[PDB]
Order: structure tokens, then C-alpha cells, then sequence
């Protein structure tokens, strides 16, 4: 009687995810699961939201890999950190 | 009082999904949530499983994206099919 269902948490958010963000296999795994949009390299300027400087994206919205975390716990997004 | 923990159905399923595969955003997202190793095209000859022919790789496991449903279903690998 468990749900068969991934919630969309994460829907709309555009992400690039660095190699070198720790925990980046379970962050990836996860981020996906929950309906978020990882883009590659060579398509970082699309993003909405960064990990790590805003020099690159100005307009993106700065988080963490624990900004992920605490959206996944809550069922939806949190205010960004 | 809901888990937060996404099940490892797939794990050590290494998979290429073509992007021509019918249904292919949905189905990546599911296979990768649930523990599944996507594969890109260059990396297709050390693939467990194949969609489609085996022609390029014998030894893989011939399955279907019914298949992936049916073991997300189950909660767990079912017979390939």
C-alpha cells in the first residue's frame, strides 16, 4: 500500500552538480529522484540555482548539497541556504 | 512518519538508455532513483543489461522499459523480460 510515486520536489530547479561536491553520487541520485534538472558543463549559464559562487551566474540562486537534503526531508523546497 | 530513503531495486544494473526510447525522461529518472548505473554511449560494451538488440553486446541481459516498471512495482528485479 506504499505510494509507486516520486514526489516532484525539486521541479524546475536547474542544476549544475560538480564531480568534485562531496557526496556527488548520492546528491545526483537523489536530485533526480525527486524531479530536478541537472544540466552538464558546457550548459551552466542556464541554471537557476549554483553550488558555490554566483560569479558565473549571477542571477541563479546560491544553495548546498545540505539545502538538497533539508528540501528532500521536508517534501518540498526550503528557503535556500 | 513516511521514509525517506529510496530503495536499491536496481543496483549493479548497468544500463544504456537510448535517448529514442519511448517514455526515456520518465524512465531514466525512475531507473536512476532507484539505484540503477546509466551507462553513456561509449561506456554501452560494459553494460549488464541492453534494451534492443544484443548484437553489440552478447553477454548483456535483454530487457524492455516494461521491465523497469515491473520491478519498480515489485520492489525488486523481477525476471527479465
Amino acid at each position: 500500500s506504499q505510494t509507486k510515486v516520486l514526489l516532484d520536489i525539486f521541479t524546475g530547479v536547474r542544476l549544475y552538480l560538480p564531480p568534485s561536491t562531496p557526496d556527488f553520487s548520492r546528491l545526483r541520485r537523489y536530485f533526480v529522484a525527486f524531479d530536478g534538472d541537472l544540466v552538464q558543463e558546457f550548459d551552466m549559464t542556464s541554471a537557476t540555482h549554483v553550488l558555490g559562487s554566483r560569479d558565473k551566474n549571477p542571477a541563479a540562486q546560491q544553495v548546498s548539497p545540505e539545502w538538497i537534503w533539508a528540501c528532500i526531508r521536508k517534501r518540498r523546497l526550503v528557503a535556500p541556504s
